[PDB]
DNA sequence: GACCACGGCGCC
DNA sequence: AATGGCGCCGTGGTC
């Protein structure tokens, strides 16, 4: 429909582009086009044409920006219809879906993608007419965040490859020791990576008791939860659990990651997906750097591989109990607020009449369990305690936090009536199953509905913090590298590391004052692990 | 080679 | 913390 016109397009044009593969740091830019004023302009030479653009404006704008940055061009992402649609309804996660829903078709041609971006923007922008709070999120959070994310993705993080290569060889030997032992105990070799073959050995051959079933197909489960309950029923179980941890870590982190170092940067580059979750959280992929191990000994060895550039240091910042602090704000519960106001540690309170680092991490679990409606039975089982004691603290927990219960009840009722729930800033998630006539389904929905305002507000705060923090770091010559939901990892020159850490901490803590203070813990170090002071 | 569903599990 | 939110592994299957 659009009149074909020579490259370049006029300022403000919407861009379309085709990548050889989804990851922009690795993609070949196959085609580039732009649409505006009833015309479409197709670039004869996509790479060179990139220099003609003032900004990347259109579907998946950030992806193009990342590729431009990769090529040394400071091309910032602007409007992206995906972000508008994601704010309207976070189930809007793909261009295929968004195009279908809001006025077009996602094809494989740059020109059509440019045209599509233009008309989708017009339509979506119109749908936002009147949605003042979603507009504010778009302008103050999502749109500027996309530029920040573009820089993070293009910067990447340094990884000690030789170290991981050496580690792989060690872990391989330990795994061989484990599988050889398991096979002896089974009385025959099988594929130990097959949970189906494992199922038969444990429950049919060795005749161990099958405890639970798998969700979709009803097989006898061999999950860690089950194996843990059998650890003293046969010596093969512990060996299997150790085999699981080692192969999990080797196959997911140790072996793959070193092979993903980019030839130009010498660094590892993730993608931070901005329209991928139902709550407003970011996600990370290709590879996921938001689930790097940290809990077990080997897991910590893996995390140590993430290092600062020579002459620089990593600065790691974490919000402390951001979700509970958020819950205190949203519910307005006086006591829970008094808890954070008076700089006390809540999990401690409960831990005493329940200081050990285990008698606390057990008090945290319970606190969150009752929070999510865990009954006196369902919780007394999961945790080594009688049903009585379960129902016991359940009643008091809410006796002392009455407004938390009332907030949950109010949130669900409104969710049922409106069809959606919302964060502090008005980000929405639609949850229709709050009215289902099947209890298990309805109650699953209720746990999602109630979680979203809390997890989503925490996400809103972190995103806003990232938006505020980025320009300050640029001025100081520091970089933002990673976000892990309630954590940030920065890279700073050694001489400036301490100042950067102080500043970033203050920016994060004061991003948007609540009824309770936000607290941030900060560490500095040569690697991701050591940086967690 | 690709895709899928699944069970399973890494992080927040 | 993992109840909630994700992404990736190998297996088993298909195309
Ligand atoms: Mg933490
Ligand atoms: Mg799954
Ligand atoms: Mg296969």
């Amino acid at each position: 429909a659009l009149e074909e016109a020579p490259w370049p397009p006029p300022e403000g044009a919407f861009v379309g582009f085709v990548l050889s593969r989804k990851e922009p740091m690795w993609a070949d830019l196959l085609a580039l086009a732009a649409a505006r004023g009833g015309r479409v302009h197709r670039a004869p030479e996509p790479y060179k044409a990139l220099r003609d653009l003032k900004e990347a404006r259109g579907l998946l704008a950030k992806d193009l920006s990342v590729l431009a940055l990769r090529e040394g061009l400071g091309l910032p992402p602007g409007d992206d219809p995906m972000l508008l649609a994601y704010l309207l309804d976070p189930s809007n996660t793909t261009p295929e879906g968004v195009a279908r829903r809001y006025g077009g078709e996602w094809t494989e041609e740059a020109g059509e993608r440019a045209a599509l971006s233009e008309r989708l923007f017009a339509n979506l922008w119109g749908r936002l007419e009147g949605e003042e709070r979603l507009l504010w999120l778009y302008r103050e959070v999502e749109r500027p965040l996309s530029a920040v994310l573009a820089h993070m993705e293009a910067t990447g993080v340094r990884l000690d490859v030789a170290y991981l290569r050496a580690l792989s060889l060690e872990v391989a030997e330990e795994i061989a020791r484990l599988e050889a032992e398991v096979f002896r105990l089974a009385g025959h070799p099988f594929n130990l990576n097959s949970r189906d073959q494992l199922e038969r050995v444990l429950f049919d051959e060795l005749g161990l008791p099958a405890i639970g079933k798998t969700e979709k197909t009803g097989k006898r489960s061999t999950s860690a939860a089950v194996l843990e309950a059998l650890r003293e029923a046969h010596p093969i179980v512990e060996k299997i659990l150790q085999y699981r941890e080692l192969t999990k870590l080797k196959s997911t982190y140790i072996d793959p990651l070193p092979d993903l170092i980019h030839p130009r940067t010498g660094r590892l580059h993730t993608r931070f997906n901005q329209t991928a979750t139902a709550t407003g959280r970011l996600s990370s992929s290709d590879p996921n750097l938001q689930n790097i191990p940290v809990r077990t000994p080997l897991g910590q060895r893996i995390r140590r591989a993430f290092i600062a550039e020579e002459g620089w240091l990593l600065v790691a910042l974490d919000y402390s109990q951001i979700e509970l602090r958020v819950l205190a704000h949203l519910s307005g519960d006086e006591n829970l607020i008094r808890v954070f106001q008076e700089g006390r540690d809540i999990h401690t309170e409960t831990a005493s009449w329940m200081v050990d680092p285990l008698m606390r991490r057990a008090a945290k679990t319970i606190n969150f369990g009752v929070l999510y409606g865990m009954s006196a039975h369902r919780l007394s089982q999961e945790l080594a305690i009688p049903y009585e004691e379960a129902q016991a603290f359940i009643e008091r927990y809410f006796q002392s936090f009455p407004k938390v219960r009332a907030w949950i009840e109010k949130t669900l009722e409104e969710g049922r009536r409106r069809g959606y729930v919302e964060t502090l800033f008005g980000r929405r998630r639609y949850v229709p199953d709050l009215e289902a006539r099947v209890k298990s389904v309805r109650e699953a929905a209720e746990r999602m509905a109630f979680n979203m305002p809390v997890q989503g507000t925490a996400a809103d705060l972190m995103k806003l913090a990232m938006v505020k923090l980025f320009p300050r770091l640029e001025e100081m010559g520091a970089r933002m590298l990673l976000q892990v939901h309630d954590e940030l990892v920065l890279e700073a020159p050694k001489e400036r590391a301490e100042a950067v850490a102080r500043l970033a901490k203050e920016v994060m803590e004061g991003v948007y004052p609540l009824a309770v203070p936000l607290e941030v813990e900060v560490g500095i170090g040569e690697d991701w692990l050591s940086a967690k002071e």
